[PDB]
């Protein structure tokens, strides 16, 4: 129930937003704004992909997400939730703006107004948490993201959310080891079709669980901080591309 509260949370801010931007609006912005990149294409790239976050202290989210690109990372996602990370649609414009990659919105994404909203500020991904969505309405969601050319990144925790995915007619499927179950994505990732992209989307710290995810399955993992952190993001990113390629053999 305590979802629920957040939820009404996300629900009210909504709301007041379509209250100034009507969804003719923020879907007549949707359609004017550039296509959506092929992220399902980008997510088949050889390598395991490196998809890195930007969140919240930075006062320049477009700098910190050209430093990501820079060093190889496939998508950046961006977190636009308010309440506890800081984050807004803004940081979307400006991240959009700044690299070439695909773009993730990361949010409590709830209702169809949410879908066109992100659309229209520039994203090629948008979350969907089988955990916060009933079956009727996380299909209605799915759909409703796919007909835009965006892909949802569908995160899941358990087996059973897994399989709702599935039949929902998910195409990425991302596993979240907080409600942390340590073991997470290796109960579900087996389970999924081989032609179902895996996305590890916590506990990546360095190389090394970047290199364990991959040899559990994934096809790639969400980093946040210590990217930042590190006080080198792009170094940070580079070093997490190129992982497993280090040291490297005799020349
Ligand atoms: O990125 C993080 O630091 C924590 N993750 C989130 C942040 C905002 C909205 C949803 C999520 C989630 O993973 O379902």
């Amino acid at each position: 129930t305590v979802l629920d509260s957040i939820l009404e949370g996300v629900r009210a801010d909504v709301a007041a937003r379509e209250a100034s931007v009507s969804l003719s609006e923020i879907k007549a912005a949707a359609a004017a704004a550039p296509p959506p990149l092929d992220v399902m294409a980008a997510l088949r790239e050889p390598g395991i992909g490196v998809i890195a976050e930007v969140k919240r202290t930075i006062a320049d989210p477009a700098k910190l997400a050209q430093a990501y690109q820079d060093g190889g990372a496939r998508i950046v996602s961006v977190v636009t939730e308010q309440r506890r990370f800081q984050g807004s649609l803004d940081d979307l414009d400006a991240v959009r703006a700044s690299v070439s990659i695909p773009v993730l919105r990361k949010d409590f994404v709830v209702q169809p107004y949410q879908i066109h909203e992100a659309r229209a500020h520039g994203a090629d991904m948008l979350l969907l948490i089988v955990a916060a969505l009933e079956q009727s309405v996380l299909v209605s969601m799915l759909d409703r993201t796919e007909s835009l050319g965006m892909t949802a990144l569908v995160e899941v925790h358990t087996e059973q959310e897994a399989d709702r995915a599935l039949k929902a007619g998910a195409k990425v499927i991302g596993v979240n080891a907080r409600d942390v179950d340590r073991d997470c994505f290796a109960r579900i990732a087996p389970g999924l079709p081989s032609s179902v992209i895996r996305i590890a989307e916590s506990g990546v710290r360095g190389t090394a669980d970047l290199l364990a995810y991959a040899g559990a399955g994934a096809d790639a993992v969400l980093v946040g901080e210590g990217l930042v952190t590190s006080g080198d993001p792009r170094a940070a990113v580079a070093d997490l591309v190129t992982a497993g390629t280090h040291p490297s053999c005799p020349k």
